[PDB]
């Protein structure tokens, strides 16, 4: 008669939660080569990453700077909202104007600007050159390294030592082999090419097509320019928050909460997918149950990111006593997001890239990189040297009332390059995806488990 | 045909315990923000307390300051009772006299059994004591079961009376048929405990809980989880399990307001600090014959009751009869390896 | 279709294997006082000790002086035969000369099998041996069968004989056939057992004394737990589950009462002391090729006393007959983590 | 309706895998002394070992020195190629011409999957091989299938083939349909293995050899258990789980007769010593990028044979035919606490 | 001819400094009890001193709090500079409206060089300031000798003027030539410190205390020794050195006196907490970039007074002018193995 764990209620312990560490992938009939699998994925309905591994929207792990490398290494990055919107913004243009390509618009400053400011913005948008335009758009002049190379005075205002005009100018519309001529006749370095009234509307450099050489694997939208995500609270301040970075051009808007089965929640994705659904993707927050996946879905979301409490000796599990094992979470997910081609994202619990396999495995399209990726260099922060081991070193805006720092009372190790980082998560995943005969990422979420026990973890 | 683990009989092997670090509450469907939880719940049939959370009535952990404190925290405190009766009825009139239908403090106080123990009784209800813990380390014991319905039967009108430690679901209903206002639960409750070690005896403590709830909650009676709590997440557990209010033991013993004197020795902060040991079956009849300083008691009761917030806002439990329907997950070893 | 650990045979693997650190005494219904417990339990299906606590028949644990204090002490000593026969007679008369009929001391022998252990057992008997264990590392052997069937037609009218070690309810039904008066318990039972690591062969112990008891109850034939004893409470453990007398080995090597000449080595107190190591399967033919002092007898065996009872008093068992009627709750992995 | 693991489908979690630290041979019924218990088995369907013991072909592990003494140890080697044909075959010749019908030792080779492996198993094969290993780290691949086939056709007559490693039973199947003369068992079998942490598939051992050998028994086809094994009852395990020889690999990494040169560095002794490492998955492709001296190999083959003797001593198992059916008791992992 | 340690400069190695661990005190003909040892000492040439235990000017040691307290215990406090002057202003008024001639407590303060710092002198005697201390980390300079002799002839009749850190004779005699009314001693006197493994710069504490006694002693200038200080034992032997007054540093930080919030982090109790530090050769300069608690400042004064006072039992010193006449014992570094 009574339950075997106690009481009478057999839904009282309503599930045995299985773990990363629980799980091996069996090996089945393969006639895959590592090399030549495909990992590519979808991270939400309309976007198709070539690498499933996102960065998480942490402070410590993405900004620009990790947003461009992952967009780059055929991933994608999200950016942290802890930060004022403002700030956040600026990320996302700087991220969506590192490879611009199409029509490239040029960086323009006013005349009435300072070295100071140019080099600012070169600084922030990686290149060597600025067009300067007037008031009504119209060209007045340019600035460029050999403008200002030595020059003493930072205060100098651009209009005293920019190049004046006339210039070397194309039209709209001009061939790219007309601006090759022009580049190679005048030796002049960046072509700015004009409207039919005077008024500057691009630059022609073959460095674009450059840069796509150098990063074949880039994500990008149709514009040419990498894909890039940003996350977002509930409340006013995210409604504010969310129009300014979709006006800024985001790709990917993320209800980033610890408890995404809320109707505030559920309620902002809503809102959010009415209002700008056609231009952005809207994922939904973090879920652990089938039913709050279905939730999400029902409200519209794009993809579902899942994930609460998953690491063992995690803060939420020790002082709120919640969780949800990662495997069995992602697969209760699943079964209600598959059915409607809602992709989910797998964040927390990762410590090796097996876990990476496995959790592609149990049905979820991407895994979203969080503290594995925190002290890489391309992860903001500054680098330091102390003792003999080097470190990363560097509220209004942290509003999520359950997230962990509403529980934590109160260095960041450095882990080298993010390329070597994503090269061996790569190679781990293609790995499993040859012992599993996976050709695909969807082949893989086909593959089946064998559960192991506590013998079989022991050193 | 025979049972897997052995023998014939099905039942020797009643039951598979769990214990806390075994479950994990599911999130749920919830509207509810940590800070405007309700986090208030019934001590015993008759009281409420703002906080769900009472002192163990242990020599290192409970005297009349500690009660005092416990008592203006939103919980409340039941006065050790190794120590004269004189004494206790003297602690019992300091915490008084510093809340009830009066408006004074509440405090509780444990006695044994026997007849010293009804004298002691009587002279701490006429002290003016709100709860008569008849602690034991096992309840499931005639003479206990009579103590709890003699003082139901004397002094119920004016006190509540609390059984002792029990474990299984007839435990706590030879209890509650014994007039019980609340029961207790826990026996050897924790992974290292004498009790496990030196008599083989335990019961985990989630188990333990759901059974004694099973038994309880037709008939109202509060259960208190007493033991094997190392973290808040483990009163969050507890309540989840049925339980209505936890008593902190150790978790409270190097607190400030907890009896003993500030030492330094050796560089830490330490306390310093038998006729009326007069049970069976305690640890301390086990064993074969410092505690550090842990700082204020309100920041430990801040972050029990930020976990426990925690736990009601991820959840979606509005109050503690709402938390005691949640769901647990229960994990496997991988589960806490680090 | 197929098992879910491999194959198609479910016979494959048998059973899941409970140790010690597996199951819990659960508390029960109790008027029982610790200090009135009754310990006593059968030995054989004639001799009855008035503390279930047998010394193992180990060089380094039994001879003449351990096998007098134990027998002092309520419980019973098994002299051990890595020695010649003459000198085992002799400690046998010694501990005889210093309780029967006759009010002469209990004392037990260990006796291997073939020909001289035949002399051997004729030897011991003359000299007035009570018990004669037919020790050996597998008795599921028809030669060990054979031998505890000539012992109990040839001195089974003056001696009792008890079986060697067995696993199995198999291999106890085939001992209980054969005639003995007990049946010894326990094949590789410890965790980190040379048995196990070195050939993969062990029975957890608990299973073991359940099939064992399943085996051995209806015929009235003790069972003794031998093997894998840490704390007391695996001494209430191994009696719960239905054994009648718990032997103690590695527990009591280091005691004043056992073998060996105290030397004091580093600042600390050591015991410093082959054609008579003839069965196969013995942990020492797995091997490839110093004791510390445990202090006296006295105090050992008081704490697994106190152990013992404290168990009894919360299960309510006032005989050991009615401890092996207590349950077990099976405890997870993360009630062993510390 | 949903699976208590998750999700809705039965067979995500396909089974419950053990590995050799979960299960522990019973003691059954036995008339076997450990002396005198035969340990030959099969190693392929032609070729029988005196001892079931191969060296595994591994760089580190097994050439020609470490292949004679295995040779003469009454097992065999399987020589590495990681290295050019040439020289493969140069050292197939030196064991050869230092048993057969011929009278000269027997060896095994490790080919891959290619033409260049072609060349090299035809080469091998003119040089005497014995058996051609036909090495992968998963065997479940149309080409690994297609290389088995061929070899079997074109030189089965006078060579045995074995497949490479599976962990299934579909794989195995495999195999055995494609005609290998013997099926190698174990991807990723051990706990901390890289296969296991990099690319997140293995397979426990026991499960694997149970279901292979449910797939190669039918066929007398016998089964080589590859990897996870770390003491001499793990071989028994492995023995008694189905498997007919038993691969030893870093057990025999360190020994005198395996390659590599004595040196003296920091007080201990160690050993001190790709084109052809062609082979996808294996474990040299998933790491970002001085292994110890282990004594002689005679004493490390005793030792093994010594713990395989006690457990067919333990188990009544004259051969390891009869080792094949013995059965297993599943432990918790309390039965792993040291 | 040439030097023993190499050159030709017989002053290259001017000397050998001995520090606290090098030498003892040697007993001596005693009528002393420790009882009544009279421990004043002059901490200037007109400020006498109960307790001759100054506490030291940093911002982690010494502000209103500990000052207060460490006049009352007899001693005395200097103020530190870390912070505005309006701040260390108000402290100042803090200590004097809570002994001088007028009955209130006697303070000092610590100011730097320069005309910021002769602003925040005059502020800090404007407060009622008894001491004012020019503390240097490096005093043998004309900056800090020109503040010296400023301060002497502005506010020299109503303050004490005391000059900063020096090593040398040399450098306390040029303090004296400047009219400070007492000489601080110690550069760089720890073994571990900063500015002997940064910038090789120190000279072990009694070997400068020495000499600059033998600077001070004539012109009746007492000596303050500052740094290296770690036992009781050390205060007694620096007094006996010739020393006037001993200022404690970092025994002083954990102390509750002394700035700072007592925190509770990971079961440990800890003290939490430019433009003011302007002051070259200071240790903050040097370094590329939670003090724990230590009970109250009454333990360590009294632990530190028993010391002196039984130092001045052994070596028969009624007053601390007859301690400084001690003899002392050089040990070798044998003594200081543990
Ligand atoms: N103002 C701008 N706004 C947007 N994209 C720009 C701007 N200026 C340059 N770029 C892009 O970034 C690239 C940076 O190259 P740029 O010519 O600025 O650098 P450089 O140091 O002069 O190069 P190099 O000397 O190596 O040819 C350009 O080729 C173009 O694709
Ligand atoms: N389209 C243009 N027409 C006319 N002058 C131009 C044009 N672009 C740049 N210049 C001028 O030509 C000079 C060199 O500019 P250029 O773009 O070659 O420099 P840069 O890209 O900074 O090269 P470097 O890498 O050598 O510093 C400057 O005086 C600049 O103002
Ligand atoms: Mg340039
Ligand atoms: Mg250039």
């Amino acid at each position: 008669v009574p339950v075997p764990t106690g009481g009478d209620d057999p839904t009282k312990v309503a599930m045995l939660g299985l773990t990363f560490d629980d799980v091996l992938l069996l090996p089945a009939a393969s006639d895959v080569v590592p090399a030549t699998a495909d990992t590519s994925s979808q991270l939400t309905k309309r976007i198709r990453l070539r690498v499933p591994l996102v960065s998480s929207a942490m402070d410590t792990v993405t900004e620009s700077r990790m947003a461009i490398a992952m967009a780059r290494a055929g991933g994608m990055g999200v950016l942290h909202r802890n930060l004022p919107v403002a700030e956040q913004a600026g990320q996302v243009e700087t991220v969506k104007r590192s490879e611009a390509g199409m029509v490239t618009d040029p960086v323009t400053c006013s005349p009435d600007n300072t070295l100071a400011e140019v080099d600012a913005m070169c600084a922030r948008f990686r290149i060597s050159g600025l067009p300067v335009v007037d008031d009504t758009g119209e060209l007045v002049g340019i600035i460029t390294n050999r403008d200002m190379r030595f020059e003493v005075d930072q205060s100098k205002p651009v209009s005293e030592v920019m190049t004046k005009a006339p210039l070397i100018t194309a039209k709209e519309g001009v061939s790219a082999e007309a601006a090759l001529g022009l580049l190679r006749r005048h030796k002049i370095e960046k072509l700015p090419i004009v409207d039919g009234h005077g008024k500057l509307t691009g630059l022609i450099t073959v460095k674009d097509f450059v840069k796509t050489e150098q990063f074949p694997l880039s994500t990008k939208d149709s514009d040419g320019r990498l894909l890039v995500g940003a996350a977002v609270g509930v409340g006013d301040d995210a409604w504010t928050r969310a129009m300014t970075l979709v006006d800024a051009g985001v790709d990917v808007l993320i209800v980033d909460t610890a408890h995404a089965h809320n109707r505030g929640v559920l309620d902002m994705v809503s809102r959010l997918k009415q209002a700008v659904g056609e231009r952005v993707d809207v994922v939904g927050g973090n879920v652990a149950t089938r039913a709050a996946a279905a939730a999400l879905v029902e409200a519209g979301a794009d993809a579902v990111k899942v994930g609460v409490g998953p690491g063992s000796i995690c803060t939420t599990r020790v002082v709120a006593g919640v969780g949800a094992p990662q495997i069995t979470a992602i697969l209760e997910a699943v079964a209600a997001c598959k059915p409607y081609g809602v992709p989910v994202i797998a964040d927390g619990g990762l410590q090796y890239s097996g876990d990476i396999a496995k959790a592609l495995a149990a049905g979820a399209s991407t895994a979203m990189l969080g503290s594995l990726l925190a002290g890489t260099a391309e992860s903001p922060g500054e680098l330091i040297f102390v003792n003999g081991k080097q470190f990363k070193s560097y509220r209004y805006f942290q509003d999520d009332v359950l997230s962990e720092d509403k529980l934590v009372p109160e260095r960041v190790p450095f882990r080298g390059p993010l390329g070597t980082v994503i090269h061996q998560l790569t190679g781990g995943l293609r790995a499993a995806m040859g012992y599993t005969g996976s050709a695909t990422i969807e082949q893989l979420q086909q593959a089946q488990f064998v559960q192991i026990t506590a013998a079989g973890l022991k050193e």
